């Protein structure tokens, strides 16, 4: 624990550890929910991980994300050293600078692009599932959750499939380091990989994501190689960790709820609604901002330079905006959440993600309508900037499956 700063009131202290919260064994969402019990203030200070603020209610979380003037993305991660080193684009920029870079990225992952890659998305899902179907078992996270999104990125970025193993490796070191290299090294390794492709597509442009970004213009002038690699880095990692883990949370729930499986099988038209409800219940991201100056927020004095965690995960779990928040109801009428963020940085891949989720639910239940958690298995969760599932062993009787 770090020594409490003089300007911080002792009665607002609540030492929550975002990387190792208590009661994690009861579920990661449930663990963060402790920040929402009646005896916990709307805004608290934890002495963990260097010391920082934490907004615990949807109201404050949304407000801080809207106000970039006071809450800057220049240092969006906790601990400070990590946020300071972070330089991906446009996640580490504030408007107006961010505006142009965000518009360019929107061109490679926006809705229009989704509708065009869908055949490959649906095709990829079916291929992956059919290959597992006969087995009667699988480790969902390793066998589907991971391969699905990374193959989608290779397609949109126009990269060859033989590069997946190496990219998977580099991305794994940027969140699950084995020791071979430290973030910075993996980043450079990634940049080393991207720079050549970028320079080459500058003169020989294709219709892929890299081509578009490489030939982009900002501030009336051509984007630099430095800016291009920093944007491409995000385009790669942005849709991995999030999708892999979200799909895992979703499948873990369905594996433990036969009635919900049956609901979607009998009422397929409800899958898009089911997707939104799962996004609320199993929200998983939590990054933050840094104070640009001294500022009084909701009766609390914030000091310039202070870091504040604004858990996107917590908004939809706030009992003040969603009744019985831990209950999953595909018929819930006013599903509110900030799972994809809020404000100027609202997730650009949100449309792609939903398509990935919906296609997955539809194609999996079509071929493997009945499945369960492997007997004796005890699912483990992990907590951080992007919380998730360690592994998810599933089992089923092939006799109940169907090839389509
Ligand atoms: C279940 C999946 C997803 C979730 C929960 C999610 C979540 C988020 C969140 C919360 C942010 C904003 C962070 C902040 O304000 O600092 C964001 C940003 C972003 N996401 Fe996603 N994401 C998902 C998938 C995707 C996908 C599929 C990609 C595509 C490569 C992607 C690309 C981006 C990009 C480009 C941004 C930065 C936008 C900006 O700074 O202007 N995301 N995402
Ligand atoms: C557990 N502790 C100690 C850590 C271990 C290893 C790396 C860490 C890092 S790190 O080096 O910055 N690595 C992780 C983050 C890099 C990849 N992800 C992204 O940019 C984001 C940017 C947006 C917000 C979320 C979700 C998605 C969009 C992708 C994160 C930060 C904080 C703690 C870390």
């Amino acid at each position: 624990l770090a020594p409490l700063p003089p300007h911080v009131p002792e009665h607002l202290v609540f030492d929550f550890d975002m990387y190792n919260p208590s009661n994690l064994s009861a579920g990661v969402q449930e663990a963060w929910a402790v920040l929402q019990e009646s005896n916990v203030p709307d805004l608290v200070w934890t002495r963990c991980n260097g010391g920082h603020w934490i907004a615990t209610r949807g109201q404050l979380i949304r407000e801080a994300y809207e106000d970039y003037r006071h809450f800057s993305s220049e240092c969006p991660f906790i601990p400070r050293e990590a946020g300071e080193a972070y330089d991906f684009i446009p996640t580490s920029m504030d408007p107006p600078e961010q505006r142009q870079f965000r518009a360019l990225a929107n061109q490679v992952v926006g809705m229009p692009v989704v509708d065009k890659l869908e055949n490959r998305i649906q095709e990829l899902a079916c291929s992956l599932i059919e290959s597992l179907r006969p087995q009667g078992q699988c480790n969902f996270t390793e066998d589907y959750a991971e391969p699905f999104p990374i193959r989608i990125f290779m397609l949109l970025a126009g990269l060859p499939e033989e590069d997946i193993p190496h990219l998977k490796y580099l991305t794994d070191q940027m969140t699950r380091p084995d020791g071979s290299m430290t973030f910075a090294e993996a980043k450079e390794a990634l940049y080393d990989y991207l720079i050549p492709i970028i320079e080459q597509r500058r003169q020989k442009p294709g219709t892929d994501a890299i081509s578009i970004v490489a030939n982009g213009q900002v501030n009336g002038r051509p984007i630099t190689s430095d800016e291009a690699k920093r944007m491409c880095g995000l385009l790669l990692v942005g849709g991995l960790d999030t999708v892999v883990n979200f799909l895992s949370f979703s499948m873990e729930f369905l594996a433990k709820s036969p009635e919900h499986r049956q609901e979607l099988i009998e009422r397929p038209e409800r899958i898009p609604a089911a997707c939104e409800e799962l996004l609320r219940r199993f929200s998983l991201v939590a990054d933050g901002r840094i104070l640009t100056s001294d500022y009084e927020f909701h009766g609390v004095q914030l000091k310039k330079g202070d870091q504040i965690l604004l858990p996107q995960m917590l908004s939809g779990l706030d009992e003040r905006e969603n009744a019985c928040p831990m209950h999953v109801d595909f018929s819930r009428q006013k599903v509110s959440h900030t799972t994809f963020g809020h404000g100027s940085h609202l997730c650009l891949g949100q449309h792609l993600a939903r398509r990935e989720i919906i296609v997955t639910l539809k194609e999996w239940l079509t071929r493997i309508p009945d499945f369960s958690i492997a007997p004796g298995a005890q699912i483990q969760h992990k907590s951080g900037i992007v919380s998730g599932v360690q592994a998810l062993p599933l089992v089923w009787d092939p006799a109940t499956t169907k090839a389509v």
